[PDB]
Parts: structure tokens; C-alpha cells; sequence
């Protein structure tokens, strides 16, 4: 009874004994018997939502309407779940029945109180096989939910496991299905698989099945995809990086369209361009000028080194370091800590309030960061000055 | 800093620490300020939910949709909420814009990490006179939310507050606005109202102002809602004891219509009934019989007790110990203890399985039960002998 179960026990103890059963079922199982870390442990059971929301004191209704109800058991969130059958929905008694409904194989293992393996459809042996299958006719399944044949190439992803022959056959065949579901729900398929310690063959398969030219801007790039094994994916740190390297390697010209269409949040589609941009303005590590970096700001600017070697194949430590190592010597480390205000640049120069003041103060910052003039308001002071005479030599 | 909210600083804290602004807003404020017991705190941000989900660990959302996320921090549930203004919804940045729309006053209080009170609104003066007064015109809120009335009553009903004369009044001129809201959302909020320490108030208020007659089976019991002052409300317990009393005190006849109506979960309709109905049966608390508490089994038997409390004034004490007390000395405390399983009386009286043979057993309990006869095989087999033949000396 390893302990992700052991404080989870309670729920379905407690669940029990006002006369219910209930059983650890999900990746929970699989993850135990596949021998991963444990994330989740969840809990499927005959009792119904209410009665689940009597019996435990903090209760979280998430859907009732389709059978879940998060139980916070001991400090920790459970997904606990009436047994179903996917039409609204059905509730019964059978646990059989419930797992019957579940995607593919490895997922619907179940596990008793008492430790007892219930695999009544082959998960432990497509475990043992590290293969993808069907609960059933990979067609059928297909029809009802065309997503699940996404989560078929994640899983590939996140496990490494294999696609079954029937399988990834059933998927190209009915592949378009795809056009019908939800961009959201086709978000978060693409980025968990972008994370996934096998995305470096996951991509590809996206392709080699049907499954590519139904996914926002991944029209008729097979060729990209395929290409995009050699990626050192699993060095994406964080979100925008992923995303980053997924246009690069798909050869993405306007960053923002794109990524728009996946319908992510702004803030990445913006970060991500911003790294994509930064990245091809910069070609190589040592070029980083206390100007791009200033602008960049650290974190973006280790990001971008960072999605460079998930392409190149070098190493990001020692960039990382150095970029680490300058950012804390650049005199000024955001435009706020500049020493001098835009109106002290305005009751210096004997003009008007406008547009050219900008110019001004991005020029000294330019200035200050670039170690030319040091960040003290008198000295920025002369440097404006003998700077202003000499845009009428020059001119 | 009370513990409920030093505990949950931490969130505050750390969406402050990226830059974002939050506040303990809610009935947590109102309740430190009214000097209740804490109940849930509540957590309002200018973060955006996903802003919310990157940030901590744990997450779980609820409605990302309308800004509202749960945040699982050191083990302990907590709502977070992007600020909004209700139209779908549109978020801000202003604290002041989110209480603008939150219900009453006495809610619309908010506490910031140093302990620093904001009452833009008179909620801090509501508190101190005690009064449920509207967040803005009393009117035009309850057209956006008629549900807004009820709660008005109800928490005259937790609270012990008084309406305001205005709000009170806006209530039964726009009482009708009701039969539009969902039966589900009337439930909750009528068995909130239940469980007041004020309900002796609240259901008569209910009906002084326009709000009766738009409940389930609340059409024109007007006098009887007025009269359930006198019930002796908060000793009900439960649930089931609760919606028992609030038939009985509006001399309902078929609990079962009724009951549907606001449709509870059945199990709760049914055991309401059930003390109803042996609380009809035994009319006082000497005649328990050992069969009518072997029926009914101590739980209910007790919960009748307390309805009938509830009502004469009486104090089940003596009886609820009395109770307690026989119930272990009923020789048999379900049917399943019987000695004797039907099989056995069909090896014994040589017929044919059949209906008779519920009868018969039904006959051997009550025997048990009332001491006629042992709860042994052998006795139970003469006594059932020795009767048969008596039943042909009879006719
Ligand atoms: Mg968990
Ligand atoms: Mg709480």
C-alpha cells in the first residue's frame, strides 16, 4: 500500500462502510503498475454524488450533472465519481460498467481497499507491452469523441508507449473527426504532448496519422513535423519556450496568427513571439548586447538560449551562466531605476512636452546601460547637453 | 491577525509578490468584524484565473468562466476570485468595482494583508446597527437577481439581522420576480434559512413580505408561516428534521408532493415522511412499542422525539435517553438477527414458497421483538408449530 494510496484509503474506508463500494481507478493504477511517480490518485464509486457530499465534510461540487464531486479528504483534492455509462449520463452499480467507458486499456485498471488488482480488459498486459489500446473498437471509440485519439498520440508522449497496429489504423481512417471538437479541448491535448519526455516522437506520429492538417496551422506540414524528432524537446523549461520551438520548427513566419489560433492566453502568444523574435535577431550566444539583454529582461533572455539549444544541441549552462553573470553588471537592470525622469529631461532642454522627449530618455538609458555615462543625474546632465550641441555640428 | 486569515496570507502574499493586488473579501470579513466563528475565507485578486493556476501549485478550477478558482494552499480550500462586474462577465483591476456588485453591505467589507479594513459602502455601520441592508438600490438589484430576496430573508435568519426599511419594502413590491429562478437555487437558501438560529423569525418574515407564495407548496399558507414562530427550530438537528417540522407547522397533509417539489434528494423526502408519518402514529412519547421503534430503528425514532420537541417544548433528553435504552434491549435490532430465515419455515410447514411465507415471518419478529419467544431455532420452530394448528381451532 504505497502511501499516494494509503492517506486516500480513508475515502473509500469511510465510503464503505455506509454500505457504497468504491475503488482507486485511473492513471493512479496504471502509474503504479507502469512503476511512475504517482500524481493524482482518483476514486470512482457506486455512491452517488449527494451521498458523497454527505458523508465528507468539504465537499467540492466540480459537475455533479456528470457524476464528479471533489472530496478534500485530509488536506488533499480526490476526484471522487459515481460509476457511468457515456449516453446526459447514466449512473449505475458496476464498476465493470464504468471501466468499460474508459478510453483506452492502461487507463481502466482498477485497484480495491484491500490492494487487489481489477483489470478486467487487458491494462496489465498493455502495461507490461508498454502499448496504446482501445477499450474496444477503436473505431466505434473514435466516432463518439474524436479527442481520444489525440490523448492517443500524447500518451505516446508523456509514456512512450507504442500505438496498437488497429489502433493508430482506426485513427488515419477517421481522422477528420477532428474539425468537430472544441479548440480549447485541443489546446491542452497539444500541451501536455509538447511536455511529454517522447514529444520527440510524438510530433511525428501527429503527422503519420491522419491527425495533422485538423490542428490549427498544421496544415500539410508533415514534412516539419517529421523533421522535428531531432528537437531536444524535453529541455523546454516552461509554456512559451514549447510553443517557441514549435513554430521554429515548423518554419512559423508571423508568430502571432498562429498561436492565436490555438487560442492561448495572450501573455504567452505575446512571450512566445517574444523569444521567436529575439532569437532570430540574435543568431548566436556570444552577440547578447547590454542593450537586447536590458531589453529582454533575464528571464526571457535565458528562455530564448534555452530554445535555441533545444534546436542547436548545445548545452544552455554556460550561456546561462554568462547571461546570468552580465545581467547583475548592467548599471540598470529596468528603466524605472534610471536616475533621471522624463521631466527633469523636459526643464533641461527648454522645450515643450512631446513626443521627442522619449527619444531623449531611451537614448540615455541606451547610454547608461551601455556604460558610456553613469547613472547620476548630473553627470546624465552634462551628457544630454553635450550631446544636443552636437546634433548641430552634425547638421 | 486571526488565524482563519494568517493562514491563507500566504496567497494574498504571494500574488502581491508578482505584482497582482488581492483581499480577503467576503462573509470571512463580515464575521470577524460581526464577531462570529470564521467560516470559509474568501480571496478576491485583479490576477486572472490562469494568472491564479500558474501560480500555485494546487489548483483546482471551478469557473474559470466567471473568476473563480480554487486554491488548494497548505491543505486547506480557498476561493480565489478575479474581480468582476456583472453584465458573460467582464474583469477589472478596481477592488471598489468588484464589492460594487456583491449583495448586501454587510458583505461587501474587505481586509488587506496588513490587517487594513475597507468599507466603501457603510458595511462596517450595517454590522454595528445589525441590518441587511442593499448594495445600492434595493430595487434595481433584485431585478438583476431575484434569488437576492431570499437570502435577505435568509440571513435574517443565520444572523439576526433586520431588513431595512427600504430593502424590506423594494422585497414585497418586487416579490413576483421569484417564480423565475430555479427551484435548485430556492432549496438551498430555504434550507439555509432552516437552520437559523433566527428561523423562528424568518418564516414569518418570509411571508409578511410578498416572497411566500413563489415557494413550492408555500401558496397562501400565509397564517401558517406567521404561527411557526412558536417551534422550537434550532434543536432540529438535521436535515430530514428540519423539512419534517416546516409539513407539520403548515399542517401538510402528503409529505411526498410537497417535499418533491423542492426537489430535495429522495432519500431525504422519504425519511422526512417517515417521522411525519410515525410522529402521527404515536401521538405521545410514552407508547413507543418495541415493534413501532424495531421499525423505525433509533435513529429515526430519536429524530421523531426531537421533531415533537421541536413543537410542544418539551425537552427530549428523558426520552432520547429512554429511547437509547430499550433499543438495546430489543432482543433483535434488525430483521437480519432473526434466528430463522424463510427457507426454514418453508422446510418446516411443508408449502410451496410463496407469498404466506412473508407473513409468517413478518409474524416471528414481532414475536421476537415482543419477547413472545426466543430468537432460537428450536423455540421459534414450536411457537410456529403450536400457532399453525391454533389457526384451525379458530375457524
Ligand atoms: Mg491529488
Ligand atoms: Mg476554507
Amino acid at each position: 500500500m504505497k502511501p499516494p494510496f494509503q492517506e486516500a484509503l480513508g475515502i473509500i474506508q469511510q465510503l464503505k462502510q455506509h454500505g457504497y463500494d468504491a475503488y482507486f481507478v485511473g492513471g493512479a493504477v496504471r502509474d503504479l503498475l507502469l512503476g511512475r511517480p504517482i500524481g493524482d490518485v482518483d476514486i470512482a464509486t457506486s455512491a452517488l454524488p449527494e451521498d458523497v457530499m454527505a458523508i465528507f465534510p468539504k465537499t467540492i461540487d466540480v459537475g455533479s450533472k456528470h457524476g464528479t464531486v471533489v472530496v478534500v479528504h485530509k488536506g488533499k483534492a480526490y476526484e471522487v465519481t459515481t460509476f457511468k455509462t457515456d449516453g446526459s449520463v447514466t449512473f449505475v452499480r458496476s464498476l465493470e460498467e464504468d471501466l468499460k467507458r474508459r478510453d483506452f486499456t492502461m487507463n481502466a485498471i482498477a485497484m480495491d481497499e484491500y490492494g487487489t488488482i481489477i483489470d478486467p480488459f487487458g491494462g496489465r498486459e498493455a502495461i507490461r507491452r508498454r502499448i496504446i489500446r482501445t477499450v474496444g473498437e477503436a473505431e466505434k471509440r473514435f466516432r463518439e469523441d474524436a479527442l481520444r485519439m489525440m490523448r492517443a498520440v500524447r500518451f505516446v508522449s508523456e509514456l512512450g508507449f507504442a500505438l496498437a497496429p488497429d489502433t493508430e489504423q482506426a485513427i488515419v481512417q477517421n481522422a477528420p473527426l477532428l474539425a468537430h471538437i472544441s479548440v480549447e479541448r485541443m489546446t491542452m491535448e497539444m500541451e501536455k504532448l509538447l511536455g511529454g519526455p517522447f514529444a520527440a516522437r510524438a510530433l511525428p506520429l501527429l503527422a503519420e496519422t491522419g491527425l495533422n492538417a485538423y490542428l490549427p496551422g498544421l496544415a500539410g506540414k508533415e514534412k516539419q513535423l517529421r523533421l522535428a524528432a531531432a528537437y531536444r524537446w524535453p529541455w523546454l523549461a516552461a509554456r512559451e519556450e514549447r510553443w517557441a520551438l514549435l513554430c521554429h520548427a515548423l518554419g512559423v513566419q508571423e508568430s502571432r496568427p498562429f498561436l492565436r489560433a490555438w487560442k492561448l492566453p495572450n501573455k504567452v502568444v505575446d512571450e512566445a513571439g517574444a523569444i521567436l523574435t529575439a532569437l532570430a535577431d540574435i543568431p548566436r550566444p556570444e552577440a547578447w548586447t547590454n542593450e537586447q539583454l536590458f531589453s529582454a529582461g533575464l528571464e526571457r533572455a535565458l528562455s530564448v538560449e534555452t530554445v535555441r539549444a533545444a534546436f542547436t544541441g548545445a548545452p544552455p549552462g554556460p550561456w546561462h551562466e554568462k547571461l546570468r553573470r552580465r545581467f547583475a553588471s548592467l548599471p540598470i537592470k529596468t528603466k524605472g531605476e534610471l536616475a533621471v525622469n522624463g521631466k527633469d529631461v523636459i526643464e533641461w532642454v527648454g522645450k515643450p512636452a512631446g513626443p521627442w522627449v522619449k527619444e531623449a530618455l531611451d537614448a540615455i538609458w541606451r547610454a547608461v546601460v551601455n556604460g558610456e555615462v553613469e547613472n547620476e543625474k548630473e553627470r546624465i546632465y552634462a551628457w544630454l547637453m553635450e550631446r544636443n550641441r552636437t546634433r548641430e555640428k552634425n547638421c
